[PDB]
């Protein structure tokens, strides 16, 4: 039993609590999707009633997803600015305690106003979402049962994170770990509840398993072994990763100021910028579909080995250019899906060079589909067992597990020893280092 292993007491009441936060996110998370689906599915509506005239067509693909944006982008800059993004490093300084939990503010606007963004089909995960709008709900059970104490504000304010995570992917055990591997600091210790986080994961999974009908977001089939012979062609595709994460990052980081440039501050033109990667991405959406939208779509087909190597390519740079783009102007969304689809193409790519040039070997391309899955989340986040255990809980395959381990070894130490940091808190740094400006 996992029960035994953590047999440490942490008091009843918070457990209690964790429950609740659970479930309340589970059921966030939830609305989300449907949220989302919801207006997607109304774009295409529109889409179909204007089958008749093409240009037209376009342009009601272009202002639909611009108006829809422009509706996120403006919530957040008017009343929670701290929802931009992700909102994961903010969770991050939260249990540093060096950044607030404003959920009167970031509650509505991070749901209504990815619900704008990931409706408008901009390149954006449910994940930035998720996690920060299950972490204010994290806090918002504790002032609402006015709790005390670090280890009360510490634990919940994870379970819903966890929880957060768990809930987009159906992956508990991912949820579990990426507290204890990416969230939590080191050397400025805290206090968080085990068995609080496997709780809310446990209950926020299950709310997406009654909601959603028994599917897999990822149905990848099943995939042949990797042989002994062929472990080391799983580091070379790690060392690349590790070399791509952290020139990812950079440009990552370049380009929230290089953006920032454009509209310096204001409103209006932020919100107008916005509107228009938001509508490019609707237009994107129709025209070239693969490179616009979320990426769950693509990676099945990637996998399978539907793509040719020249479309793999230009998949791969006009999504390097869209969630850079999507993502760089703090529209409110995730660039952990985002990841999750960059990794899988640089893997199939990888697979379709490896079969041809080692033709004695018995490869499958889907295989270094899979363990690129999850590569670039140890290159750039830099938390490469949950990378890993996420991918092996969506795809299923569990076979994979040492050839996926090996890859994201080779993506960690090579992107630390060319001096790359984990985005996330490369993200909070600079927050916490424009806060450190004005003392
Ligand atoms: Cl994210």
């Amino acid at each position: 039993i996992r029960q035994l292993l953590e047999r440490d007491k942490t008091p009843l009441a918070i457990l209690f609590m964790a429950a609740v936060v659970g479930t309340l996110v589970g059921l966030a998370a939830v609305a989300f999707d449907k949220g989302v689906a919801w207006l997607q599915n109304q774009r295409m509506g529109a889409l179909v009633h204007t089958a008749d005239n093409y240009p037209l067509l376009l342009t009601v693909a272009f202002l639909c997803s611009a108006v829809l944006a422009m509706f996120g982008y403006f919530l957040v800059r008017k009343y929670a600015p701290e929802a931009g993004g992700s909102g994961i490093p903010e969770i991050e300084g939260a249990l540093e305690d060096q950044r607030p939990v404003r959920w009167w503010r970031v509650l509505p606007v991070k749901f209504f106003g990815g619900l704008g963004t990931l409706g408008g089909g901009m390149v954006l995960g449910r994940e930035g979402p998720t996690v920060q709008i299950g972490g204010n709900i994290g806090r918002m059970v504790l002032d609402i049962f006015r709790l005390k104490g670090d280890e009360a504000r510490h634990t919940l304010l994870a379970t819903g994170a966890a929880a957060g995570l768990a809930a987009a992917f159906n992956a508990p055990l991912a949820g579990i770990l990426f507290i204890w591997e990416e969230m939590r600091p080191q050397f400025r210790y805290t206090l968080i509840s085990i068995k609080a986080v496997f709780i809310g994961v446990i209950m926020s999974t299950i709310m997406y398993r009654i909601f959603n009908h028994e599917v897999a977001l990822i149905d990848v089939g099943k995939l042949s072994d990797a042989p002994l012979n062929t472990l080391w062609l799983y580091l070379i595709l790690g060392i690349i990763f590790g070399i791509f994460g952290p020139i990812f990052n950079k440009w990552v980081l370049g380009m929230q100021d290089l953006l920032h440039r454009v509209h310096g501050g204001n409103i209006t033109k932020w919100v107008l910028m916005g509107g228009a990667i938001g509508g490019l991405c609707g237009l994107l959406g129709f025209v070239a579909p693969a490179t616009s939208g979320g990426g769950f779509n693509l990676i099945p087909i990637a996998t399978a080995g539907n793509f040719s190597m020249g479309m793999l390519v230009f998949i791969f740079v006009a999504r390097v250019i869209t969630t850079l783009l999507c993502f760089s102007s703090g529209a409110p969304g995730g660039i952990f899906a985002p990841m999750l689809a960059l990794g899988t193409v640089l893997g199939t790519a990888f697979g379709m060079v490896a079969v041809e040039l080692f033709p004695q070997y018995h490869l499958e391309a889907g295989t270094f589909a899979i363990a690129g899955m999850g590569a670039l989340l140890a290159a750039s986040i830099r938390a490469p067992l949950t990378g890993i255990i996420l991918v092996l809980e969506m795809t299923d395959n569990y076979q994979l597990w040492l050839p996926m381990i090996i890859t994201g070894l080779g993506a960690t130490l090579l992107a630390q020893f060319t001096g790359g940091k984990p985005l996330y808190s490369a993200i909070l740094a600079r927050t916490l280092a424009k806060q450190e400006a004005e003392q």
